[PDB]
């Protein structure tokens, strides 16, 4: 996500990576789903380099680069998310002995323990935008801070063996150790079902249009967004893809 080598001149072509307001002079991500490509005389590409959307541009879109320089510089462990609204920090419904864990910079909230996402206060007084707390987070700025838009403040900060192994499980179809979840309804992030029949994060649906049920083990991590995470159809959230999964959501044509 930082080391980006470009082979000879070509353009940025984000191809539909939504811009978001950013502290320095450049434009924040939020969508998920970011490729480039390199344009130098025709339509011809040199290379994808995909990026995490804490990708920061450091030159202009469709300007022509002589070559050799890095276009987006981000943080290699640190996956930073750009802010919804731009004020000061919201932050309620803390206790200690349960919301407070360690030291300033303490732990917003612990769900276990108990995720404070009431708004953002634009203003002094003035809120808007929903600052979500996700589990062992980190916050080092009180509220009344009045940050700028698209700070950060530590969003959740951090088989296949070449030969014929793997030719083997590609074509009688071997799922894979970690199947990636995914939901085609109604992709958008939210909270909730913490303990249940299910393992840990039962459920992320929204309301769109005739929500289903649908359990999620929630293993290694989530991959929430703060705004517009996923829409109609299905992206890599966690660990590897599964055929069936392509086919039963792709199509055919993907597979």
């Amino acid at each position: 996500e930082s080391s980006i080598q470009v082979k000879n001149k070509g353009s940025i072509k984000l191809s539909n990576v939504k811009s978001v307001v950013n502290s320095s002079g450049k434009l924040v991500i939020t969508s998920r789903n970011t490729e480039l490509k390199l344009i130098d005389e025709f339509g011809r590409t040199k290379e994808s380099y995909k990026v995490p959307y804490g990708a920061v541009l450091a030159k202009g879109d469709g300007e022509q680069v002589a070559g050799g320089e890095t276009v987006a510089n981000w943080d290699p462990h640190t996956m930073p998310v750009i802010t919804e609204v731009s004020g000061f920090v919201r932050f309620t419904d803390m206790i200690d002995g349960q919301t407070i864990t360690r030291q300033s910079s303490l732990v917003v909230l612990d769900s276990a323990e108990r995720r404070p996402a009431l708004k953002i206060v634009d203003a002094q007084g003035n809120d808007v935008a929903q600052y979500f707390l996700p589990g062992k987070a980190i916050v080092q700025l009180e509220d009344g801070v009045q940050i700028s838009s698209g700070d950060t403040l530590a969003r959740i900060p951090q088989d296949i063996t070449g030969g014929l192994p793997r030719v083997a499980d590609l074509f009688e179809a071997r799922r894979p150790k970690e199947p990636a979840i995914l939901a085609e309804i109604s992709g958008i992030v939210s909270f909730g079902k913490e303990t249940k029949g299910k393992r840990r994060l039962v459920i992320t649906p929204v309301d769109g249009s005739d929500p289903y049920e649908e359990m999620i083990p929630k293993w290694r991590q989530l991959n929430v967004f703060e705004g517009e995470r996923v829409e109609r159809g299905d992206v890599i959230s966690d660990g590897p893809e599964a055929p069936h999964d392509i086919l039963r959501l792709r199509g055919v044509h993907a597979v």
